[PDB]
């Protein structure tokens, strides 16, 4: 299992920044916010989990982008952190950018991101 902490990734956008609550991680608030890093892959398919939370009782949605492809979105509804999963995602091998960003600007609340975990 490969786990990467959001707070150790590149943080970009107008608003995004490291957080300590509701965990050590990064918050994403508006469309151009992101976290990213480069991951080497030997295999073309993984299960991907992210621990995250919403800023509010309602929904925050986070796109997962691998090598520029939006492969799916994690739904974090409510203030309590959960682990959300995208299973059996195929992608390119070798060095690939991994990026997390809000799915919308106005459609959803803000996302808190703790870590990402890849597994086979
Ligand atoms: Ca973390
Ligand atoms: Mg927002």
């Amino acid at each position: 299992i490969t786990k990467v902490e959001a707070e150790n990734m590149k943080i970009g956008g107008t608003y995004a920044g490291k957080i300590s609550a509701p965990f050590d991680g990064v918050a994403l608030y508006a469309n151009a916010d992101y976290v990213s890093y480069s991951q080497y892959f030997a295999n073309s398919t993984h299960n991907i989990s992210v621990r995250g939370a919403s800023s509010n009782a309602g929904t925050a949605k986070v796109d997962l982008v691998i090598g520029g492809v939006t492969v799916g979105s994690f739904n974090f509804t409510g203030k309590t952190p959960t682990v959300q999963t995208l299973s059996n995602i195929t992608h390119a091998t070798g060095d690939q950018e991994i990026k997390l960003a809000l799915t919308s600007d106005d459609g959803t609340w803000d996302a808190y991101v703790d870590f990402i975990e890849f597994s086979l």
